[PDB]
C-alpha cells in the first residue's frame, strides 16, 4: 500500500485522470506527426512512413521498407516512466486480413511494429514492444535482467468477426508492475501476464513505429492516436478512452474508414451477416441470399467470402459541395445499384406494394409512367457507436418518412418466400434492441482483404 500509478490527485472525473496521465500522444495536424501530450517529445517521419484515413481524421501508414517509419524521441521528463513503475500503451490498429498462403509462408515469422526495446549484454533486451506472429498479437516486456514476460493473443478464427482482420480495432495495454499486464481490445479483456518483482528496465530513449524482421515485402500496418499513460488504466477507465475516439461527425464503412460519395459499397445486414443482396429484376424488388463461404481446417480459419451481391452507390442528393467526399450523418443522398454498368435509383412507388400497409417494397431502377418515386434518404447513425454501421431514412417529397430502411420475411407473388428490403417506420420503435434488422454494413473492395 503502495501504488506504482503516477499521482493525479483527482481521482473521480475519468476525464480528468485520463489527461492528467498523458504522458505521450500523437496527433497528426495538417499532415504533420507531432506529441500534444504537453511533454513535446520530439517526432521525427521518414519519408515513406505514409498518411491514410483514420478513426478521426488521418492516421499512419506503415510498408516494409526502412524509409517507412515513425521515431519518438522520448523527451527527459517522461524518459524513465516504465523503469520501475506503471504505464498504459493505447493505439488503434488495422492490419490486413492475412491470405491462407501467407499463414503458411510467413506464421511463424515474428515481426515488431512498435517498440522501445534495447539490446544489452549477456544476451540481453529491455523494454517492450507490440509484434505480430501469423494471426497472434503479442505483449512483450523485458528488464535489464534478463527477465521476459509476454501476453500472446490469438485471434478468432472467423475472420469476419476477428480482430486482425483489416478492421480498425482499439489496443489497450496496462501494466501494473505491483500485479499484470492486461491486453484490452474494443475495451474487452483478451489476456493477462503476471509481471511483478520485475528488475528495472533499461529501454531505448526513442520509441520506434515500424516494421522490424518482417519477411514478407508486401506487408503493412496502420495505426493511429498512438498514446502512453503514467498509470496502469482500469477498465472504465479504458471504456471512456475507447469511446472517446468515436466521432460522430462521418459515417464508417465496415473497416472503419470514413464512408464516401460516389464509391461501391457491398451491403450486409448487421442482424444477418451470413447474407448478401440480391436483384429479382430491373424495376423489381431485392432480397437476400446465403452468402458463400471459405473454410480451412488445416490452418483454422475460415469467413463468409466478401464482394458477391449488388454494388451500391450512394450520391449527394443535392449536387455540388465541392472538395468533400465523406459522408456525414444527416445528408440527403440517393441510393444507387450498379447493374449491367449502368445505375439504377433505389427508391418506392407511391402507393406501391407493401406488407401489411406499412412494410414498404423497394424497388430498383422503377420507372412506370406518371408514379412518383420517392427516392429521398437521409444516411443516418441512430445507434451501436462501437459498431461501423449504418441506417438509411427513406422520405416521400413532402417531408414524411417513409421509414428505415431493413428486411421483411414474405412472399411477392408465386415468388418463393424470401426476406425482402422494405422501409418501415416500424424500427423507430425499438432503436434500444441488441439487434436490429435496419443496421447495415457498407463495405468496399480493399487490398487488405481478398478471399482465399
Ligand atoms: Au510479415
Ligand atoms: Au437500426
Amino acid at each position: 500500500m503502495k501504488n506504482l500509478d503516477c499521482w493525479v490527485d483527482n481521482e473521480e472525473d475519468i476525464d480528468v485522470i485520463l489527461k492528467k496521465s498523458t504522458i505521450l500522444n500523437l496527433d497528426i495536424n495538417n499532415d504533420i506527426i507531432s506529441d500534444i501530450s504537453g511533454f513535446n517529445s520530439s517526432v521525427i517521419t521518414y519519408p515513406d512512413a505514409q498518411l491514410v484515413p483514420g478513426i478521426n481524421g488521418k492516421a499512419i501508414h506503415l510498408v516494409n521498407n526502412e524509409s517507412s517509419e515513425v521515431i519518438v524521441h522520448k523527451a527527459m521528463d517522461i524518459e524513465y516512466n516504465d523503469m520501475f513503475n506503471n504505464f498504459t500503451v493505447s493505439f488503434w490498429l488495422r492490419v490486413p486480413k492475412v491470405s491462407a498462403s501467407h499463414l503458411e509462408q510467413y506464421g511463424t515469422n515474428e515481426y515488431s511494429i512498435i517498440s522501445s526495446m534495447k539490446k544489452h549484454s549477456l544476451s540481453i533486451g529491455s523494454g517492450w514492444s507490440v509484434s505480430l506472429k501469423g494471426n497472434n498479437l503479442i505483449w512483450t516486456l523485458k528488464d535489464s535482467a534478463g527477465e521476459v514476460r509476454q501476453i500472446t493473443f490469438r485471434d478468432l478464427p472467423d475472420k469476419f468477426n476477428a480482430y486482425l482482420a483489416n478492421k480498425w480495432v482499439f489496443i489497450t495495454i496496462t501494466n501494473d508492475r505491483l500485479s499484470s499486464a492486461n491486453l484490452y481490445i474494443n475495451g474487452v479483456l483478451m489476456g493477462s501476464a503476471e509481471i511483478t518483482g520485475l528488475g528495472a528496465i533499461r529501454e531505448d530513449n526513442n520509441i520506434t513505429l515500424k516494421l522490424d524482421r518482417c519477411n514478407n515485402n508486401n506487408q503493412y500496418v496502420s495505426i493511429d492516436k498512438f498514446r502512453i499513460f503514467c498509470k496502469a488504466l482500469n477498465p472504465k477507465e479504458i471504456e471512456k478512452l475507447y469511446t472517446s475516439y468515436l466521432s460522430i461527425t462521418f459515417l464508417r464503412d465496415f473497416w472503419g474508414n470514413p464512408l464516401r460519395y460516389d464509391t461501391e459499397y457491398y451491403l450486409i445486414p448487421v442482424a444477418s451477416s451470413s447474407k448478401d443482396v440480391q436483384l429479382k429484376n430491373i424495376t423489381d424488388y431485392m432480397y437476400l441470399t446465403n452468402a458463400p463461404s471459405y473454410t480451412n481446417g488445416k490452418l483454422n480459419i475460415y469467413y463468409r467470402r466478401l464482394y458477391n451481391g449488388l454494388k451500391f452507390i450512394i450520391k449527394r442528393y443535392t449536387p455540388n459541395n465541392e472538395i468533400d467526399s465523406f459522408v456525414k450523418s444527416g445528408d440527403f443522398i440517393k441510393l444507387y445499384v450498379s447493374y449491367n454498368n449502368n445505375e439504377h435509383i433505389v427508391g418506392y412507388p407511391k402507393d406501391g406494394n407493401a406488407f401489411n400497409n406499412l412494410d414498404r417494397i423497394l424497388r430498383v431502377g422503377y420507372n412506370a409512367p406518371g408514379i412518383p418515386l420517392y427516392k429521398k434518404m437521409e444516411a443516418v447513425k441512430l445507434r451501436d457507436l462501437k459498431t461501423y454501421s449504418v441506417q438509411l431514412k427513406l422520405y416521400d417529397d413532402k417531408n414524411a418518412s417513409l421509414g428505415l430502411v431493413g428486411t421483411h420475411n414474405g412472399q411477392i407473388g408465386n415468388d418463393p418466400n424470401r426476406d425482402i428490403l422494405i422501409a418501415s417506420n416500424w424500427y423507430f420503435n425499438h432503436l434500444k434492441d441488441k439487434i436490429l434488422g435496419c443496421d447495415w454494413y457498407f463495405v468496399p473492395t480493399d487490398e487488405g482483404w481478398t478471399n482465399d
